[PDB]
């Protein structure tokens, strides 16, 4: 009937270029579709802070974001998916119906659990990027995406 | 002994957001090793217009540009470089000495004369990015790359 697309993120307080470039894409998915955020706390790290434990934090909050829906994390090494390949991937997140969580990870990464919690995952690159960055590059990829599968005229190069 | 790094972009409008954090990356640049951006006038699509020879001369402009450098195409079927490589590829560039132009395509991509021109070829992502975005991811991934290279306190952040 309609899938929300929703970005578990950790981190807080994005460069203002950046949310608005955010902002930009986010306020052009359709209703039947919409994008959204939710940020997850991310843990205070420190001198002699335990890594581990804080991992497993800020996973187990993700984890509850999510709830019952599609878990699709962000992840360095995951699918290379292309952008047709993307568009593919969203008509299968349409057909299945449930919403989907978008995981991506504070620091220091996913959590085991997050990583094991996943049905798929997706590489935007080779490269090491910085969260703002991948917030910014999984709202376009899914618009342009999301255009291809209603042959909106943005994708048209 | 600096080595200047020039990316060659088929001229296109940038957003405002974009063109701050293209700045703000290429602001951060030592003199060392500078960046430096070099638009080349896109042509206009009319109609009935031979989109190969548009393509053409889209082209030549960019290896004009390019001149005697080493020519580096920014290409989704290029070589996905991961972070650690890139900073590998950074140190290769220096030992040449030789300046690199980094090439960007226009709204059709890069003219095959280019992508024939080109030393090497290097991926940012399967995906098709958009031009402005492209930059950006340019700019950060070389700053990051550098950064690793001088023990600069971003890469680690
Ligand atoms: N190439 C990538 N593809 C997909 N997701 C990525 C990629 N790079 C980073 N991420 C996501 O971004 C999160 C990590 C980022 N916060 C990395 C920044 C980190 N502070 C560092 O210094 O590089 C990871 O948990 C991933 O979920
Ligand atoms: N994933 C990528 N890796 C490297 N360069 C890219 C990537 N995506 C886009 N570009 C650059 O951006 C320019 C303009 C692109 N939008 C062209 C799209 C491409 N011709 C296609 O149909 O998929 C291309 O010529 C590349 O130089």
């Amino acid at each position: 009937h309609h899938v929300k697309l929703q970005l578990v993120a950790v981190g807080t307080k994005m460069p203002d270029w950046v949310q608005t470039g955010f902002t930009e894409y986010l306020r052009r998915f359709p209703k039947d579709m919409p994008f959204e955020l939710i940020e997850i706390p991310a843990g205070k790290r420190g001198k002699n802070a335990d890594i581990k434990r804080i991992l497993d934090k800020e996973g187990e909050q993700m984890l509850a974001a999510a709830g019952k829906n599609r878990i699709v994390t962000l992840d360095i090494p995951g699918k290379p998916w292309d952008t047709p390949q993307l568009a593919a991937e969203l008509e299968r997140w349409k057909l299945d119906g449930r919403d989907v969580s978008l995981l991506i990870g504070g620091p220091e990464g996913l959590s085991p659990a997050c990583k094991a919690a996943a049905e798929q995952s997706w590489s935007l690159s080779a490269l090491t990027l910085p969260h703002p960055l991948v917030r910014v590059l999984v709202a376009e990829s899914l618009y342009r995406a999301w255009s291809i599968t209603t042959n909106h005229p943005y994708h048209r190069e």
